[PDB]
């Protein structure tokens, strides 16, 4: 593997310009202990998010190729976009402290040239359009080059910091003029003061030094291909991250043992005899620093902020070594951000953003992308002066590593992946430490900045909460929500007590999901939130087809309810007949407590034209529905096509332990049935209808009803009409069995070759029920014909007590012209 | 209702900081900055005013607990954070009413002539006898708690009204300290801020909230409401619109009355002279010298007593300030055990399930009682005022905090139960809310907020995936059941295609209290790769089915979630096993969380059993292999080199051989693998098969230690394991040879499981396969922790089960844990 490449890249990125031409301050400003201090802090913070990232690199996305699916799966959907903004605008604001230190070294390059000196601000600001200019010229193509160029340039730079170590071994009396002493051991002394000149604090030079070190998710995640990109990446960037500390610690105490803090740019301010006092930092000698306490100095430690790349010997080569580091860790940056914004606009969990990705050339590359990159670094770069900026930039990385360092640990407690441990101090709490000194670091440090960074990832939080994108796991990565859903279920399972809540779960028995659509909508109605609605199909035919042609039913009647806004789980089965595969969803389908106990049928409407045996299935489902203690829900719609004006009739004739109560009362708590007015009809006697009335409204308010009305109706168990009772036996006729016409061998016979015929005997013996369902559905014509929905109890009979064909009569002269009626029957064991 | 919860909301809310700071408050801070504080501090209790009003109106009817109605509303995680939160707020509030009434009484003392010690000390000893006289009520107060809190008020309407009355009277002693009734030359001085010894504008606010709280402890805590539903927003609501105006009421009349400097000493009664006197202190002509250039002792700064030296009768005012500060240290006492109480008995804490016993006529935690009131008396030993009253209003705005941001998660993230329709209630206003209070509660103080925020965060990672483990703790089914239900619809809408491939399992064990370890192998390779569900067929009458299979799948499910399994018990009722077998197969689970493969353990007494039953057996596999599904048949021993899980792998079964000792090893009890996979190959360069086997593995990710491949398959094996296994088929063999035939046809239809004769010469060369596949088993892989080999399979009809048993039986004869495992053409490195 290249080690070697991955080194350099991510040593390339940390030896900027923040590297080597703000330490001289750096250490002029806090001191040799103090700057020791920071380096530290700044590296345990570094190697916290190493190691995070290290475990993020080397498993439970170590097949996975390329940053943002690693980051997003491995970690969690709503963890890995926020990772990928914080870290794209930290990158891109990047470019824009690259930028200015590049400026600000070519205006001390052209002071000493120019004869008068151009706006300083402006001058910065213009140089770092050009550098943007060229960085955007580089940035459209090529990545060889800069692969090659990494190892091109970091010996140039390693010859720069040596030049620095060796620039003070060589002394020279032409360097007296600025204020340099050779490694003396009173500078040391001087330098290792806690508390110094300059007005700012720790925690200022802290921001100023922090995003130096950051960069390092650049070759872990943000490194793509390269030959290996596992298992050594980790080791090799870990050390990258340890070489630097130890060299910046080198370089610290070195520039502070041998600068002292002021200076004076002139031969004069020597004293010959003045042991006394200790005015400059040679305390006998006295060379340079003299009556410049409270006057500007020229060529001081801190009030020059780049007295050590002027210093050094052989100061051209620094020079250029200055343009080399900075561009190259510019190129970095802003072969960083852009395609970053444009991973996760391709990844499109946040659609609002997903017009960036352009991928205009040959490679994937964004040129929207790269206008928009370059117009926001461009609005930091309008800030031509670092010193108050690189905090902002010091705030946004710190706070994008924070969240990687949480990120890693939430994903090492949930271990929804796989997520292995595979590394050494793989500790899931030592980076929630890490992460907690990140969030009170980054607070201390322009606590206004902080805030709104808070007010940002709240934000997302909130975006990516309530929004649920199939970006991650959706797409190759399904284990984790089939992990989620099982957990859930388990969880589900754990309850002792399953008395409390009915919890109305319905197994709708149509056989084509996409075919009687607005049944399936209506059963979504009262079951959408506060059940389980299971599409159930029983597809008869060969054996041999049946597994293939079952699959793909599944795939297209889901694809079909998941298109339409409805919520169900479609469940085929195979069988021989109805019965056979009803009685399979019915006894075996559910997991756990999520199992159906409500039965939904529509209503045969073809009953007439069809053959009496499927008639016998459909009445022996009702009664195998009732033999598992199932509710049965019949629902008769025009299928022509609801809409809720007024109310929804109730007609509570049957005590069915309350769940055709139930029922139209989550009818209301949808909102497309909000306007309308539950008007409960019941059956009592004339004498008493006030008792009747009001232990009914006192038992509906304990179902919580709240009813407009309660009508009783003493209209019940009369003759219907003369007409009806007509039409009820035209309807009869084609199945009856006159068994007074003919003579009783041939009855029996035409009984025997089909038991279904409804015979005179049981038609007379069940003439109360007739005339009943016929007065009902008159009461139904008179009082309810304008309702949306008409809720009932069906009737019932013993098993072989009636025949099919006289039951389904009188389920179709119950229900014969009214609007949408919804015939409820339900287990006795109380819905409350 | 409205007057029976408004008076003990009243009571609460005001409570010590309403007379003897709010002068000082009005002092420090100008008018116009008073009331910019009560109306902040207004908005902040209204905001959770509207919070807990749609937690309230969240559909059900009547819940006891305050915290449990967070609870069942929000869930367990942040049911129990703003419970353990307000709970603390509460018992640290004690300790401020407490220190409250003790710095009255001993500024009384101060008043009269008889003090003991320094005042600061005799804080501290009357706080403690004050703590010892409130457990002596506290204890049980059904009437105190009740009758007394109405007269309560009405002696704090008393006692207002003498404050209003002493604004409306003037009197000649009260004019050496400051008393100008309602004037506006002293308004002009007293408007301005002015800031006095390190004062800031959130420290005085810092002081001021712990006013403005209580508005849960007040009525909700106490859950007996006719209409809980709505009598809750109408009870807190109006109640702190009929407090907040008080309080501003009082922010202006007091600095329309009393001077910002006032002199107590009588001796600068000046003469009718004529002085400028810019400052407001000589508009009116007494002149307050001398007390703004030294150190003062009255006028709105240096005395608490101004509001006591407006009002006249001040015995009156002061038993105001008494039963106000003791009324609302008496709900804030009966607030928090209760719900500290409520979180044991929601074992949300296990460590803390010691705090839930109490005994008494309502059971009390008297744990809980001795928690709280020694903390208040650790708190009592600071004295020092405004440095204890910053720490409650900390905590008080963390559990309004907390309760503000879970109401805008819950709502924002669409939870399961959250169907409030509050009257006028908006997400936006809690989050909101919420956010305010952060800020201001980290600007009043740094390190508390820090705490705050450290705690919780600490709360809230314990109460992520530590607690919800085993037992979340939630006793509402809601919460957890509509949950399951969108996850499962995340299950259902991804198209998965048939890419994802898990070991989704049926096993066929009817009891699972007996088998448990062979329960516990199948748990091994599906403990979090898949899903595993124990099915039983109940067989008996169909009358005393429902009640039998219910009690059965309640007492089995308890059983498979005692111990640590995670499976679904799923019975299904059917007259026999195939019929039940087919149910579960075919229709079990939802979504794509569907059985994929067929878990059956060896039927062994099969030799005792009839073969009917061993025929049916052998058809489930005929069976599962039409629905397409994967069997496996383990035949681990019941009675419970080095570790080794040995594969055989002989059969291209789709990788399932392989997949299953791959899920074993990823376990903590399986380690330690050494997993050696066996093939057969014909006689040729060996290292060629070797290493295109090695390839197919390392597709498994199955880290080998080595493929050994053995050619001594297909060849006859020992005479004594074939007259072994003629003797163990012998009783099941119809000799068609060696009787005559019409006996033979006789026995064969009687008896169609009857292994003939022309089965075993044809299938010869079958059978001395299985055996010496048995004694390279016994050979090669005697010492071995599991066995993985590919289960033999004949077509339907074509061998009697005795014999196909007889195969099974052979095979596996003396050897470890042993896996026949038989898999659809479909996991083809797809897992
Ligand atoms: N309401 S119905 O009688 O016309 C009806 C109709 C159907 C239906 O076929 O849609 C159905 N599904 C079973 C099935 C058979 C073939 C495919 O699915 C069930 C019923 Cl009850
Ligand atoms: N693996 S087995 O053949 O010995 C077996 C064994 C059992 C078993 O009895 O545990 C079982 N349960 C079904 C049942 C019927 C009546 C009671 O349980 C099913 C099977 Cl396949």
């Amino acid at each position: 593997g290249w080690i070697k490449g991955v080194l350099v890249r991510c040593m390339l990125n940390i030896w900027g310009v923040m590297l080597f031409i703000r330490l001289s301050w750096i250490v002029g400003q806090a001191g040799i202990g103090l700057s020791v201090l920071v380096i530290m802090m700044a590296t345990v913070v570094t190697t916290i998010t190493g190691l995070s990232t290290s475990a993020i690199a080397t498993n439970g996305f170590v097949r996975g190729g390329g940053a943002y699916y690693l980051i997003s799966r491995s970690l969690g959907p709503e963890f890995g976009g926020a990772i990928g903004l914080i870290f794209a605008f930290a990158n891109a604001v990047a470019v824009a402290m690259y930028v200015v230190g590049f400026a600000e070294t070519v205006v001390e390059l052209l002071k000493e040239h120019s004869i008068l000196m151009i706006d300083e601000i402006n001058d910065i600001r213009i140089i770092g359009a050009i550098t943007v200019v060229i960085l955007l010229g580089i940035s459209v193509a090529g990545m060889e080059w800069e692969a090659k160029a990494q190892i091109v340039l970091l010996v140039i730079l390693l010859l720069a910091i040596g030049d620095f170590v060796i620039g003070t071994f060589i002394p020279l009396e032409s360097k007296k003029p600025k204020g340099f002493f050779g490694y003396k051991s009173e500078i040391f002394n001087e330098n290792f003061g806690p508390d110094f000149r300059e007005e700012e604090t720790f925690f200022s030079v802290f921001a100023i030094f922090f995003p130096a070190a950051t960069g390092i998710l650049a070759g872990a995640n943000i490194s793509g291909d390269l030959a290996d990109p596992q298992s050594a990446i980790p080791k090799g960037t870990l050390l990258a991250i340890l070489i630097t500390t130890l060299v910046y610690v080198g370089i610290a105490v070195s520039v502070g043992s041998c600068v002292v803090r002021d200076a004076t740019g002139n031969v004069n301010d020597t004293i010959v005899t003045e042991l006394t006092n200790c005015t400059s930092a040679a305390c006998k000698l006295n060379f340079d620093f003299s009556s410049c306490e409270s006057s500007p100095c020229s060529y001081g430690l801190m009030n020059n902020f780049q007295v050590m790349s002027m210093v050094s010997g052989f100061t051209p080569l620094i020079s250029a070594g200055i343009f080399s580091a900075t561009l190259s860790s510019a190129l970095a940056s802003l072969v960083s951000a852009p395609k970053i914004f444009q991973a996760l606009c391709k990844d499109n969990i946040y659609p609002a953003f997903q017009m960036f990705a352009k991928g205009y050339g040959k490679n994937n590359e964004p040129l929207r992308g790269y206008i928009l990159t370059f117009l926001i670094a461009l609005g930091f770069i309008l800030i031509a002066e670092l010193n108050v900026i690189a905090p902002i930039i010091s705030n946004f990385f710190l706070a994008s590593y924070a969240l990687i360092n949480f990120s890693v640990f939430h994903a090492s407690l949930a271990k929804s992946p796989g997520w292995r441990p595979a590394f050494k101090y793989y500790n899931m709490w030592i980076s929630l430490l890490g992460a907690i000194l990140c969030c009170i670091v980054m607070f201390v440090i322009n606590w206004w900045a902080a805030l709104l960074t808070y007010v940002i990832v709240l934000g997302l939080y909130i975006y990516v909460t309530y929004k649920k994108p199939d970006v991650n796991w959706g797409s190759s990565t399904q284990a984790l929500t089939y992990l989620n859903a099982l957990q859930h279920s388990i969880r589900l399972s754990g309850v002792e007590d399953h008395v409390k809540n009915f919890r109305p779960q319905c197994l709708v028995m149509t056989g084509a999901p996409n075919s009687r659509p607005a049944l399936l909508h209506l059963v979504h109605d009262f079951t959408k939130n506060v059940g389980l609605m299971i599409c159930g199909h029983v597809h008869m035919g060969p054996r041999r087809q049946a597994m293939k042609e079952m699959s793909i039913d599944q795939a297209k009647y889901q694809r079909w309810l998941i298109k339409n806004k409805m919520k169900a789980f479609y469940a085929p089965v195979h069988a021989d007949d109805l019965r056979e595969g009803a009685q399979y969803l019915m006894q075996a389908a559910g997991l756990g407590r999520m199992k159906p106990n409500t039965l939904v049928l529509g209503f045969k409407k073809d009953w007439l034209q069809a053959d009496m045996r499927d008639v016998d299935m459909y009445i022996n489902l009702f009664h195998d529905a009732f033999d598992i203690q199932y509710g049965v829900v019949v629902i008769r719609l025009k299928e022509g096509l609801k809409q809720g004006k007024n109310t929804i009739d109730v007609w509570w004739l049957f005590d069915d332990g309350g769940l055709t109560l139930l029922i139209p009362y989550l009818l209301t708590t949808k909102k497309k049935w909000k306007d309308c007015k539950i008007r409960v009809f019941i059956g009592g006697k004339i004498n008493r209808i006030d008792h009747d009335r009001r232990a009914m409204a006192t038992l509906l308010s304990k179902f919580r009803i709240d009813f407009s009305d309660i009508m009783v109706l003493g209209d019940i168990n009369t003759k219907p009409k003369k007409e009806n009772i007509i039409a009820f036996e035209e309807i009869i006729e084609p199945y009856r069995l006159h068994e007074d016409d003919k003579e009783q061998d041939i009855a029996d016979k035409m009984k025997e070759d089909e038991p279904w015929r409804i015979t005179d005997n049981e038609l007379e013996l069940y003439k109360t029920k007739t005339y009943r369902q016929i007065r009902l559905n008159e009461l139904l014509k008179e009082h309810s014909s304008t309702a949306n929905i008409i809720v009932m109890s069906l009737p019932v009979a013993r098993k072989g007590a009636v025949s099919s064909a006289l039951y389904m009569a009188w389920l179709e002269a119950l229900s014969k012209d009214l609007p949408p009626i919804l015939l409820v029957r339900g287990n006795h064991q109380s819905v409350l």
